[PDB]
């Protein structure tokens, strides 16, 4: 497969910033969601879980063909819950019906990144709908059951190096586990809908203890209230991924800057831009817009 990035005919910059504008302006008013945490959270999971299927050995997955619109990948058991960000979504598809659905995907992580207080992260426009049979198979999500040479593996196949893994992993300070979409349950620290350094720093300074939870997975649980994945835990066992790990706690700037390229390159994978292409688009947030 080649996947050329194809402009929504007719499209500018501003036609862009107007979608951005009302994902932002529905993630302010729809503020009581998951106990008052807000859909930001399972928006960048959504732009994730769309751009992580990708395998680099024959071009497939990724987030160019909008794919998780069809009822396999919508019904994947590593996907239970994204339906709260679909069902989001939904109401600003028939309001902007000509955006494809992995361009509209995608910007509601970069959007939700931004308005919580987030690095900005360019975004490009061009993914186009692919058919039904292009939809990739279930299984190709990792788990989170398992340890440091599993995720490094893991991320090989989306071709992440560790700085960019370890970057990428710093988005589990926002939202929370759930029991009943994956057999864990649990917060990651205290700021969970504003975007900061906190997943890095909770990770070196609590007290964490192994435990089996309600569903018998086991977890690390702290006094404080929360907790971190057997994945998650991984990075400070690791001696490579925790010297990034210590960084990023040190220099929360240095974590920005390399989330931002790592996220962008995540959500970019599997996809050609021509070079008669629009340059990434920088948006803008509602409060630097005054609205
Ligand atoms: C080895 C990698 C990863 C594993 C095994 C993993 C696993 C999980 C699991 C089990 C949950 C809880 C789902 C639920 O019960 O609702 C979760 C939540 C989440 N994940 Fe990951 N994750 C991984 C990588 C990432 C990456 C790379 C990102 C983002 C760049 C990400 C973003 C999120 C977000 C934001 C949540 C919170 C969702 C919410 O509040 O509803 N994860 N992850």
């Amino acid at each position: 497969l080649v996947h050329v990035a194809s402009v929504e005919k007719g499209r500018s910059y501003e036609d862009f910033q107007k979608v951005y504008n009302a994902i932002a302006l529905k993630l302010r008013e729809d503020d009581e969601y998951d106990n008052y945490i807000g859909y930001g959270p399972v928006l960048v999971r959504l732009a994730w879980h769309i751009s992580g299927t990708w395998d680099k050995h024959d071009n497939t997955g990724g987030s160019y063909g909008g794919t998780y619109r069809f009822k396999k990948e919508f019904n994947d058991p590593s996907n239970a819950g994204l339906q709260n960000g679909f069902k989001f979504l939904e109401p600003i598809h028939k309001e902007f019906p000509w955006i494809s659905s992995g361009d509209l995907f995608s910007l509601g992580g970069v959007t939700a990144v931004q308005e919580m207080q987030g690095p900005k992260i360019p975004w490009r426009c061009g993914r186009v709908d692919t058919p039904e049979d292009t939809t990739p198979d279930n299984g190709r999500l990792p788990d989170a059951d398992k340890d440091a040479g599993y995720v490094r593996t893991f991320f090989q196949r989306l071709n992440m190096n560790d700085r960019e893994v370890v970057a990428l992993m710093g988005a589990h300070a926002l939202g929370k586990t759930h029991l009943k979409n994956s057999g864990y349950e649990g917060p990651g620290g205290a700021a969970n809908n504003v975007f900061t350094n906190e997943f890095y720093l909770n990770l070196l300074n609590e007290d964490w203890k192994l435990e089996k939870n309600d569903a018998n997975n086991e977890q690390w649980d702290s006094k404080s209230g929360y907790m971190m994945l057997p994945t998650d835990y991984s990075l400070i066992q690791d001696p490579k991924y925790l010297s990034i790990v210590k960084e990023y706690a040190n220099d929360q700037d240095k974590f920005f800057k390399d989330f931002s390229k790592a996220f962008e390159k995540l959500l970019e994978d599997g996809i050609t831009f021509p070079k008669d292409a629009p340059s990434p688009f920088i948006f803008k947030t509602l409060e630097e817009q005054g609205l």
